[PDB]
């Protein structure tokens, strides 16, 4: 007689067989009670054309000790099961009904007798594989009938659901996992997404890891098969498991359209984490190496790797590597990659590395802040670089300014205040007024918008050079748990792309109108 | 400088492509040093004709922080990787050499330049797939040559290596894992091994779990395809993930050769552990159910399950189930299964359940001991049952006697003293004097022979009804880490079979001459 409905703010993947539209908790069932039918309604303006099917599933009951406020006993659609990331695990969910032609009103039926107490049902939505990434569903459970009486419906279920595409799922092309996203838009409008290909498992370097790249010439609707942008196989006769390269950062040289990918090659180091096992020195046998590849053909083919360690690594550092995600071209044509180093006393520092000669030579000056790691840089105003930093103190992003490419650093007003975090990679980009439909300079930022865990992946916009991030100028994309790393790139004048580790896929692409951010 | 050699006491699987014969640590290498050649010698009476090939692998180096005493950076041959349990992970080991015709002396070569410090090599043995399970190798590294100088060899490498067979590997027939072994020998000499088929992962009930059975009519050399002995699929319209059955115990009714399998069916309980979520009551919706199948055709086909719960479960118990492993026929024809119950206050007790009518009706009297769980029972003398118990107090097995089928219990002299454990399932069987080649009553026991972790799987024999377990009357089978559950059954007059979770496979069978136990 009382039913609870959840409409979870998570991406509907156009390439998935099942996506969670509604979770339903019937908390106080009498044994034998039957959910005869439930009615969904879609909003007037919904493009029901590109909805392929809607399914009602039963998932049984809850454990006696797990309490009465959960919407599921288990993950319905796994983002980690290498054998199935695309459909509901059939061992957790039994299909009751299915409609393959969707109208604005829709009724699903069961004859399943319920157990005493908590019973779980959910609604799966399957989209046409060619569904527009910019499409939205406004769906409501309007009627639930139990023992031929309409039941009282409760819960927040007014979420506007967005589409996305699982560019990489766990198990794709034999790889256990994919991590550490980077995204740029080439001068030809081509989306380039980079990531770790983590073949054996999901652990950080050292392991068998290559740098993968997914390419889209249609604003993310389709992605060309995975290219290996960088790999070290059995270099020097050491196993591929002791020759990993990863934590990639990608940038487009906007003057030439030359694309650059920088990454950390770990050589040796047993089967342990490079973060604590990379040591002082310069040789591949001694310390992690800073490796770069380039594409001169819009990311279709990739150069052999060049070793730039000798140019920029201090011998006393335990570890120098890029900040994962992306770098930038500045207005004066300087290429800038965020970097991070562990000093002789094992203290991490964020900073920047830049080339003034199209990527021929690279320079690092002074660190921005102590006990920071992963950082992303934007040119917030001409000749003014904002470094936005993961901070081991917890709670909030560190923000510093350089006007001299990291020779000197100033604390920004927004430092350790404006942007909450849980100690996790975050994306920051600048959008020039002339390059977007708002006609105003923007900063766009994405991270897990929480001080604990990795969830509530959110795009935030600032109109005042990242002094203020108004709540209204934010879109929630993924309220469920994931590995939390993300990277932003403007797709065109009207839309921002996010390439991120989500609750629905290891590498998830979504496109968001900047008019949804700034209303 | 010196080199260190390990000959690990782990099973050589006749069905594996790779098995670790030797691990080698070269601790203090100069960059460029080359292990030119390595000589192994086999004992004069070794059956080298059933050795198919020997391989030398390089595995690179060690992590800076992991110290100097390890024999490997990583597991070389995985017992968990659903994509490969049978050959070395090629990302961790590079083959240097291979000999396919094995003599008493054997030389393996490399041209691999070593890194400064620690370098790992290992020797893989592949056996003929028809290799005798009773065969042994006595192998030693006699020469290691580096830079054309013989190096000083150190280490304990005098192990007599035994054969085994991986009856179930992780991933077999689509199942993530296999756990909880039981083994009997039918009156026809047929080996019947039962186990959890844990489809989704390796967690305990509640989950998608069936009872599997492997059958061998040739004393374990070959195993028939896996049969599902018990399964509840989508009973009552609940998902298979909320209809698991497992923790099996198997016995042969020696009077009739009727084989019986008892198991715990969990219905509902969300995706949580039944151990803490099974609750008082009697119905499948309320509490775990005690379910039984039988085979009248030597384990080829299995009856539909009968529900025994009403006969033996007190309503106030949170959980009644069998002790995993096996039950017995007593000399007077009584069938006995070890059982365990959680009382109304969540305190576990071990006991016995018996049938005097060929398995028609079952009875439980009094528990043996507070805060015990998994137990195995043997008829040490006519009408005298020894219950050997997992004890939550830690350190050692509890041992009690009943002469009245558990109405009353006496502490045995060996109680909480003679048999070390880490709080883990253990196997105990009795062998009558007339039924074995020693012509003496035996007790045989197997468990991880440690107070910490699960390793050193060992068969122990007692000649004095389990009063004493002399060190000499013990065989070490697996000194490396596993899940630790095991079950014993006499194969014939001369050999005991062990079906166990090992470091080399989820379900491992080995055969041991009792003349190796009692010398």
């Amino acid at each position: 007689d009382s039913v609870y409905v959840q409409n979870p703010q998570i991406p509907i993947l156009v390439d998935r067989t099942d996506n969670v539209l509604f979770r339903i908790r019937i908390p106080d069932a009498t044994k034998g009670d039957v959910l005869n039918r439930l009615t969904i309604r879609f909003g007037n303006e919904d493009k029901l054309s590109e909805v392929k099917a809607v399914r009602l599933f039963y998932a049984g009951t809850e454990a006696a000790t797990k309490g009465r406020s959960r919407f599921a006993p288990v993950t319905y659609v796994s983002s980690h099961n290498i054998r199935n990331t695309r459909s509901a695990n059939p061992s957790y969910s039994i299909r009751q009904d299915e409609v393959t032609t969707v109208a604005n009103t829709l009724t699903l039926k069961t004859r399943q007798p319920m157990v005493k107490g908590i019973n779980y049902f959910w609604v799966s939505v399957e989209m046409d594989r060619n569904t527009s990434l910019l499409s939205k569903l406004t769906s409501t459970v309007t009627e639930v009938v139990i023992n031929d009486k309409p039941a009282v419906i409760a819960g927040e279920q007014a979420a506007v659901r967005r589409m996305g595409i699982g560019v990489r799922h766990a198990g794709d092309d034999g790889s256990a996992s994919f991590r550490i996203p980077g995204l740029v838009t080439t001068n030809k409008g081509t989306l380039l997404g980079v990531y770790d290909v983590r073949y054996n498992n999901s652990v950080d370097l050292q392991e068998h890891i290559d740098v993968g790249l997914s390419r889209s010439t249609d604003k993310g609707q389709t992605w060309e098969p995975m290219r290996i942008a960088m790999s070290f196989g059995e270099t020097d006769g050491l196993p591929s498991g002791q020759n990993g390269v990863g934590d990639p950062s990608i940038l487009v040289d906007e003057r030439t359209n030359t694309v650059w990918v920088v990454a950390a090659w770990t050589h040796g180091m047993g089967n342990a984490r490079a973060w604590t096992n990379s040591m002082p020195g310069m040789t591949p046998d001694e310390t992690a190496q800073l490796m770069m590849v380039k594409s001169t053909d819009d990311g279709r083919t990739w150069s052999e790797s060049t070793n730039i360690t000798s140019q920029v690594k201090d011998p006393s550092w335990c570890f120098l590597l890029q900040g994962p995600g992306r770098g930038i071209t500045m207005r004066d044509g300087t290429l800038v990659f965020p970097i991070q180093f562990i000093d002789s006393l094992r203290v991490p520092h964020a900073g920047i590395m830049y080339s003034k000669d199209r990527g021929e030579t690279w320079h690092i000056h002074q660190p921005a802040r102590t006990n920071t790691t992963e950082a992303q840089v934007a040119e917030v105003e001409p000749g003014v670089l904002m470094l936005n930093m993961r901070d081991n103190r917890g709670g909030s992003r560190a923000v510093s300014i350089t006007r001299d490419l990291g020779k000197s650093w100033t604390e920004h007003s927004s430092n350790r205040s404006a942007l909450p975090e849980s100690i996790c990679m975050a994306s920051l980009i600048s959008v020039k007024a002339k390059d977007n439909i708002i006609g105003k300079d923007l900063l766009l930022f994405s991270n897990p918008n929480t001080t604990e865990g990795r969830h509530h992946i959110t795009i935030k916009a600032s109109l005042d050079g990242g002094v203020t991030w108004l709540p209204a100028h934010q879109v929630l994309l993924d309220e469920e748990d994931g590995w939390g790393y993300s990277c932003l790139s403007m797709i065109d004048r009207e839309t921002v792309g996010i390439f991120y580790e989500s609750s629905v896929a290891h590498m998830t692409f979504q496109a968001v109108k900047i008019k949804d951010l700034i209303r």
